[PDB]
């Protein structure tokens, strides 16, 4: 019970920043969770035992694909910790609990191909889940690893608060789908704007809590440069793989998954950048002013890329 895990000095710092890296040593990662669970949650949210058991049965239905991977799923939880410890009162103990748990499952079994390659390739989870494929998969994967004996880190829950913390898992394992993300943050911006944004609304925090999942999913673009420009390639790496299996299905893929366009990436960020990036920060930032850092971070790094394609570097 009195067992607090404690990192060393500058990670202990670092950490509760919004540009946080969590590092090349893999061995630290679960440790560097369960100090983030610890101090957003608390010691007592989870018996110490079943968490350890459940971060590793997490851990090992990650594949090894570039991205995608259990590097990722740490990253996205970070971002996460972050948002809520800038935001300590705006947030439920039960949504505190799932988010984090929410974000270190959000991409499980993930095989480095988006929902598109699943339909064309017509595979058998896309006759399971018609839309928003292999995040309905990934929650699945995550009831499964929750249903192993020894696992169930909400067990010490009531009834209904178990069916409340589950929900918003899904919920917010759901809203990483990208194509649903569009009319999340629109509907968010009207609701801002029109002034008729409520967070005592329950279909209005749900809205909240999907864009808080995007901003964390992306989050690899609020990084310092080095980070954000040295992760492109992981991401990168998948696109081209899911193009080189387009064109094994006789299908010419978009140039950004085409590895013979490789100069047009520069180009490739800056759109992504202005048409998903700083949209889904700025309005992060107008719901939850202390998420500002992210929408900075974000502006620099889009600068970074339009003095790549000038050729500065
Ligand atoms: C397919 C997953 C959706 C996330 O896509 C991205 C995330 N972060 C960066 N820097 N670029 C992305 O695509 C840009 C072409
Ligand atoms: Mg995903
Ligand atoms: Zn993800």
């Amino acid at each position: 019970g009195l067992m607090q895990f404690t990192l060393p000095v500058r990670l202990c710092k670092e950490i509760e920043l919004f540009h946080f890296d969590i590092g090349p040593f893999e061995n630290m990662w679960p440790g560097i969770f369960v100090y983030m669970v610890h101090r957003s949650c608390g010691t007592s949210c989870f018996e110490l035992e079943k968490l350890c058991r459940f971060i590793m049965s997490v851990k090992k239905n990650y594949r090894r694909v570039p991205y995608h991977n259990w590097k990722h799923a740490v990253t996205v939880a970070h971002c996460m910790y972050a948002i809520l410890q800038n935001n300590h009162t705006l947030f439920t103990d039960l949504e505190r609990k799932g988010l984090l748990i929410a974000c270190l499952c959000h991409d499980l079994d993930h095989r480095g191909f988006s929902n598109s390659y699943l339909q064309k390739f017509d595979h058998p989870l896309a006759a399971l889940y018609s839309t928003s494929t292999m995040e309905q998969h990934h929650f699945s994967q995550t009831v499964s690893i929750l249903q192993l004996e020894g696992h169930n880190i909400f067990s010490t829950l009531s009834s209904s608060e178990y069916e409340q913390v589950l929900e918003i898992i899904r919920k917010a394992i759901i809203a990483t789908d990208l194509a649903l993300y569009f009319g999340n943050r629109k509907q968010l911006e009207e609701m801002y704007q029109t002034g008729s944004l409520n967070l005592n609304n329950q279909s209005h925090r749900d809205r909240v809590i999907g864009l808080m999942m995007t901003a964390c999913d992306l989050c690899s673009v609020t990084k310092l440069w080095p980070v954000t420009k040295l992760t492109a390639n992981d991401i990168y790496a998948e696109f081209w793989a899911e193009g080189d299996e387009m064109k094994k299905l006789g299908i010419q893929p978009i140039p950004m998954m085409d590895r013979d366009k490789k100069d047009e990436v520069p180009q490739g960020q800056l759109g992504f950048y202005n048409a998903v990036a700083i949209p889904c920060y700025t309005t992060l930032t107008q719901i939850l002013p202390p998420t500002e850092p992210l929408l900075k971070a974000c502006r620099d790094n889009l600068s970074q890329w339009e003095k790549v394609i000038r050729g500065e570097e």
